[PDB]
């Protein structure tokens, strides 16, 4: 997999977050993870993680996973880096995110964040509290 440019356009939740790639606005969907709707426990959290972490760098990346690049409501489908940390695992590794929607063929990092999963449950932190 490689990584390609994108810059913020804003920030939506904990796992959506509008970007602009190639020069057209779209909104993106983190691979992998779940986190929860802004409703629901955690996910005023979630957002607050994500928007920092993808505000405050200098340099954010898109990386499409081997398979479907846009799911069916028309959102693309990565892996965002935030100077080069992967987002999404640092909301899995920090409890604010459940591995989840694994389809075969885009699961590249699958193994990477079940990790991350792990410490979070041994840690106990946030979701898993
Ligand atoms: C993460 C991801 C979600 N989706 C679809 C599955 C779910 O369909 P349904 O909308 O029918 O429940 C939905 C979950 O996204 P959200 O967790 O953002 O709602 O997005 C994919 O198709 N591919 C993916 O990789
Ligand atoms: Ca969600």
């Amino acid at each position: 997999l490689h990584k390609e440019p994108a810059t913020l356009i804003k920030a939506i939740d904990g796992d959506t977050e509008k970007l602009m790639y190639k020069g057209q606005p779209m909104t993106f969907r983190l691979l992998l993870v779940d986190t929860p709707e802004f409703n629901e426990k955690y996910g005023p959290e979630a957002s607050a993680f994500t928007k920092k972490m993808v505000e405050n760098a200098k340099k954010i990346e898109v990386e499409f996973d081997k398979g479907q690049r846009t799911d069916k409501y028309g959102r693309g489908l990565a892996y965002i880096y935030a100077d080069g940390k992967m987002v999404n695992e640092a909301l899995v590794r920090q409890g604010l995110a459940k591995v989840a929607y694994v389809y075969k063929g885009n699961n590249t990092h699958e193994q990477l964040l079940r990790k991350a999963e792990a410490q979070a449950k041994k840690e106990k932190l946030n979701i898993w509290s």
